RNA sequence: CUGUCUGAUCAGGCAACGCCGCGAAGCUACCAUCUGCUGGAUUAUGGCUGAACGCCUCUAAGUCAGAAUCCAUGCUAGAACG
C-alpha cells in the first residue's frame, strides 16, 4: 500500500557488537563471530545507541514490509547464537532394529553414520556442516546432540539427519522409525 | 562318378559352370565372439530458517534434498566462405 515508513528495533545485548556495512552484518560475541549477507533486501540501518539498532524500510509495499521482521529475526538469531548458543536434540525411534549412529571421520572430514535403519544393509552418511558439533549423549539412551553458533546450520544439519531416515513403501503411521528432533533450545540456559 | 569324343595307354575336350564329397581364403551369424562412461542442475515431493498475521506456516526474502527429466563428460560429423 506504500507505507511511508516501517521500523524494527534490534536489541543488542551487553557482550555483543553488531557491525553493519553495505547490508553485510557481522555479529561478534563471547562465543565467536557470525556473518550474514543481506544484499537481496532493500533495508537501511541506524545505530540508536550501543544497545539498539533501528531497521527501516521506506515507502514499502506489503511484501517488502514483510521482509523487515524477517531481517530483524535473522540478526537476532545471530546474536542469540553468538551469546547463548544453539542445541538441537534428536531421539532414535525404532520398533525392532536398533539404529546404530556413530560420528566417523573420512577424508579428514566428519560424518554421521547411521546403520541398521529398519534392518537395512545400506549405510547412511550425513556430512557434518562447518561449525556444527555432533555428540552422542550419554545421559539419555539413543539421543544425538547437534550444537553450534548458527541456528540455520544446526537446524539444517539436524534436518539432513531426519530426512535421510525416511521409510519407503510402508505405512509410515505404522512404521514410525526414524531420527526426530525432540528438543530445540540453546546451549547455555 | 556317368555319357560321349580325341585309335588304345597317359593325358585331355564337351554335357548353355554335367554331377557328387571335401574344400582353404574372403565374406558372414544372438547360428559366433567382444564392448556399451560419470559430473552438475532441476520436476513432483518432502524439508530448514522465517515473516506477512506478537501465534502459525516449506515461501513471501533466503535456503536444503530430490525423477528413467535437462545440461555437460564421453561418443559421431567437423563450418567444404570458422
Amino acid at each position: 500500500m506504500k507505507y511511508i515508513q516501517t521500523d524494527q528495533i534490534l536489541d543488542i545485548p551487553e557482550g555483543v557488537t553488531v557491525d553493519i556495512k553495505a547490508r553485510v552484518v557481522k555479529v561478534t560475541g563471547p562465543r565467536g563471530e557470525l556473518t550474514k549477507d543481506l544484499k537481496h533486501i532493500d533495508v537501511t540501518f541506524n545505530k540508536i545507541n550501543n544497545r539498539a539498532i533501528k531497521i527501516t524500510v521506506h515507502n514499502g509495499d506489503r511484501k517488502h514490509v514483510a521482509a523487515l521482521r524477517t531481517v530483524k529475526s535473522l540478526i537476532a538469531n545471530l546474536i542469540t547464537g553468538v551469546t547463548k548458543g544453539y542445541k538441537y536434540k534428536m531421539r532414535f525411534v525404532y520398533a525392532h532394529f536398533p539404529i546404530n549412529v556413530n560420528i566417523i571421520k573420512k577424508d579428514g572430514q566428519d560424518y554421521v553414520e547411521i546403520r541398521n535403519f529398519l534392518g537395512e544393509k545400506r549405510v547412511r552418511e550425513v556430512k557434518i556442516h562447518e561449525g556444527v558439533t555432533m555428540e552422542i549423549s550419554s545421559t539419555q539412551k539413543d539421543e544425538l546432540i547437534v550444537s553450534g553458533n548458527s541456528l540455520e546450520a544446526v537446524s539444517q544439519n539436524a534436518a539432513d539427519i531426519q530426512q535421510i531416515c525416511r521409510v519407503r513403501n510402508k505405512d509410515i503411521r505404522k512404521f514410525l522409525d526414524g531420527i526426530y528432533v525432540s528438543e530445540r533450545g540453546t546451549i547455555v540456559e
